[PDB]
């Protein structure tokens, strides 16, 4: 660490302290995070590099203390939906930003590695029109947000799949057309009973084996399917299909990252510019 200067506190993530930094050694400006078999799953991530990954540039175990030490980037989405509240974010951005984190996860998807944490807040933008997935393999190896983790976890499903980043992924283009969470639960009863409001009460019929998983209860309350059309207006009909394909209840029915890259929505696709004043 005595190679690096920290510059200022930049957030505060899951595991510890997010600082901006300047390595002394190459002048590189970083963002410096502060956290066996986690030193070698962490030192897999090194190798996982794709221009929609952030990349991860060492990893340092020192002191019992580790840092990782990524790529800087001057924004995250979430800050970006914010302070386009007012205007929302153009449909060519939002289509170009859906587009890239979808090649990001079919990336790391053909490698079998989740994310398994999705949300705005570790999706990362530059001036360049480009998006990147931070703290991709974290998981495994302030409250923290369950709006957009998928029913299968909600149910207590342990074996999950690829698909529980695709159903986030599902969510936080809801939220981009919107300019409002799609589900913003804040307990995990309260986030399973949003989920099951808007997309109807899970049977066998549309998710078979869902009344055998760990945390199904049968006194649910049955509530009936809400149409797209009311769900994200307004989004247009491929992009209302594609979100339905990734919100399917049934992982296994889920759409995957690189089917959804050959989907009609992205017929059109562009990369724009945003408007970014830092
Ligand atoms: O998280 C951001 C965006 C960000 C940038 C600057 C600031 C602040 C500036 C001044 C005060 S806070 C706040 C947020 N970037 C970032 C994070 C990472 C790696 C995952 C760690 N790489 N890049």
């Amino acid at each position: 660490m005595e190679n690096f200067q920290k510059v200022e506190k930049i957030g505060e993530g899951t595991y510890g302290v997010v600082y901006k930094a300047r390595n002394k050694l190459t002048g590189e400006v970083v963002a410096l995070k502060k956290i066996s078999t986690a030193i070698r799953e962490i030192s897999l991530l090194k190798e996982l590099n794709h221009p929609n990954i952030v990349k991860l540039l060492d990893v340092i175990h020192t002191e019992n203390k580790l840092y990782l030490v990524f790529e800087f980037l001057h924004q995250d989405l979430k800050k970006f939906m914010d302070a386009s509240a007012l205007t929302g974010i153009p449909l060519p951005l939002i289509k170009s930003y859906l587009f890239q984190l979808l090649q990001g996860l079919a990336f790391c998807h053909s490698h079998r590695v989740l994310h398994r944490d999705l949300k705005p807040q570790n999706l990362l933008i530059n001036t360049e029109g480009a998006i990147k997935l931070a703290d991709f393999g974290l998981a495994r190896a302030e409250v923290v947000t369950l709006w957009y983790r998928a029913p299968e976890i909600l149910l207590g499903c342990k074996y999950y799949s690829t698909a529980v980043d695709i159903w986030s992924l599902g969510c936080i283009f809801a939220e981009m057309v919107t300019r409002r969470a799609l589900f913003p639960g804040d307990s995990e009863i309260d986030q399973l009973f949003r989920i099951f409001r808007t997309l109807g009460t899970p049977d066998e019929v549309v998710w078979p084996g869902v009344t055998s998983m760990p945390d199904y209860k049968p006194s649910f309350p049955k509530w009936a399917r809400q149409d797209f059309s009311k769900v994200v207006p307004p989004l247009d009909e491929d992009g209302r299909s594609l979100l339905s394909q990734m919100l399917h209840y049934d992982p296994n029915k889920r759409i995957s990252a690189k089917a959804a890259l050959a989907h009609p929505f992205f017929q059109d696709v562009t990369k724009p510019v945003p408007h970014l004043r830092l």
